[PDB]
RNA sequence: AACGCCCCGCCGGCGGAUGCCUCGGCCCGGGCGGCGACGAAGAGCGCGGCGGAGCGCGAGACGCGGUGCGGACCCGCCCGCCCCGAGAAGCACCGGCCCUCGAACGCAGCGCGCCCCGGCGCCGCCGCCUCGGUGCCCUGC
């Protein structure tokens, strides 16, 4: 089910199915912190958490509003989603101990090389309308994949 | 610029087409042609060691008995059987049990009577018992 394949054979890795989060906010969230240390990743985290950091949005961006901490990203826009922030700090954590214990290797050398995040099937509930009419309710889940590795070049 | 968008070369999702397969359908031929007041068809409610639906069965309830054949298992856990008959699974025929409604039969549908002994519905045919008539007669009075 992982789609990252290479040589490299000095990696660790993590996976969770069905993850009862947004799909979007979570894509956005692995998407910034890809290319980052570990330790800095956990730190950027924990700042995204309390409002120190922000998380730019570079693909679902519609109706995300424009604030001043993203100010030098590349884009205006940003947020700070805390469901996919937990769940992306879990997962993180898994594949670093899965990389330091397999291969020895320290937490000090290793780079978040890769990442992954694929639409899932939600629970259908439904809404009521006007004129006696019914609508659907579903969610957005996902699935989440990521790489920890020694780095990028 | 970069991103976003849109187009190639690998890897993942989502969805369920296609192909192959089917103890099922549909058509044609043959046989049969058999229900019931001795309570039918149908409905309700119950019955299993651990038991919901369906099948089956009826307070003798997930079955009882008889006569033949059969010959080692019994879908789980248990219990049981094991044998030159000592008898698990299966099969055929026969005898019984057979709650409440229902043509539905003491009234009524969940309540209540009559009766003296136990039993108490309707219509018809035959027969018997007990009777009525200023019907046709007769006798006695
Ligand atoms: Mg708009
Ligand atoms: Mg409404
Ligand atoms: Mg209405
Ligand atoms: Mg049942
Ligand atoms: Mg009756
Ligand atoms: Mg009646």
């Amino acid at each position: 089910k992982y789609a990252f394949k290479s040589d490299n054979l000095l990696v660790g890795k993590s996976r969770r199915d069905g993850v009862k989060a947004s799909f979007k906010n979570t894509y956005s969230t692995c998407r910034a912190i890809k290319g980052m240390g570990v330790k800095r990743a956990f730190a950027y985290l924990d700042n995204v958490l309390n409002h120190k950091e922000i998380v730019p949005f570079f693909k679902f961006y519609k109706g995300v509003g424009r604030h001043s901490q993203a100010r030098g990203s590349g884009t205006d826009k940003g947020r700070w989603p805390e469901k996919s922030v937990v769940v992306v700090k879990d997962i993180l954590k898994q594949a670093v101990s899965n990389a330091k214990h397999a291969h020895k290797k320290e937490e000090d050398e290793l780079y978040v090389i890769s990442y992954c995040v694929n639409r899932a099937r939600g629970r259908r509930r439904r809404t009521f309308r006007a004129h006696g009419r019914i609508s659907k309710y579903e969610s957005q889940p996902c699935h989440v994949e990521l790489i920890v590795g020694p780095k990028p070049l």
